[PDB]
């Protein structure tokens, strides 16, 4: 249960979160996600992209059906607070791509916490344009603390969860419809 890790997709909650969110220690800003895919088709990594902030984790490989990924990412150490906002991208095996989005803002005053999740027609790589399309243009939903369920297309829906807070979790189950 650490991230860079393939759990059991059973095994994913919110307590697992949180151990992962624990380890990346005090920073102000940081985000540990949860991605179950009972998709009933295998995923492979294609890229993460960061609008703010890194990550130092390295995306599993290979997600088949019934396992969850694990991952996360922080705010940067220097001198211009940033938050921790991107995108990350698996191929599925039918050919078309899966992506996740997160933002947690660093001025509160200003911005929330926002994720989003959507499959692209065909291979796609997370960029600045996906970005855009997915925190502008997609509904993405609020992290909200609550639950939000939504149908993907292609036999696939999504039902996903987002707290409100700078130490933040995104879990989200990728299930047949
Ligand atoms: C305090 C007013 C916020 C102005 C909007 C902005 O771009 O600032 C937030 C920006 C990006 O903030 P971040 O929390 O990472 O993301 C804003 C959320 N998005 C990117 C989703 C719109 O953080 C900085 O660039 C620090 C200010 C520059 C100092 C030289
Ligand atoms: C007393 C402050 C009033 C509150 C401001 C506000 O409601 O934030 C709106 C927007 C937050 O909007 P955003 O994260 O872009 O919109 C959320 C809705 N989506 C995710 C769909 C784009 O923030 C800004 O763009 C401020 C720019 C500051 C420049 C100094």
């Amino acid at each position: 249960d650490v991230a860079g890790a393939v759990i059991d997709g059973a095994g994913l909650g919110f307590d697992v979160l949180k151990t992962v969110l624990e380890a990346l220690g005090n920073v102000k800003r940081k985000i540990a996600v949860g991605i179950d895919n009972e998709s009933g088709k295998t995923w492979t990594a294609m890229n993460t992209y960061f609008r703010s902030g890194t990550s130092d984790i390295v995306l599993p490989h290979k997600v088949a059906h019934g396992k969850a990924l694990l991952y996360n990412g922080q705010k940067n150490r220097g001198p211009v607070a940033t938050g921790v906002v991107g995108v990350i991208a698996y191929s599925m095996s039918d050919g078309n791509t899966l992506a996740v989005l997160f933002s947690v803002p660093y001025d509160y005053n200003w911005y929330s916490n926002w994720w989003n999740v959507r499959v692209y027609k065909g291979q796609k790589r997370a960029d600045q344009r996906m970005y855009e399309e997915l925190y502008y243009h997609r509904s993405p939903f609020r992290g909200d603390n609550g639950w939000h369920s939504r149908g993907l297309g292609y036999g696939l829906k999504s039902r996903g969860f987002m707290n409100s807070s700078g130490h933040a979790i995104l879990e989200i189950h990728v299930t047949k419809a």
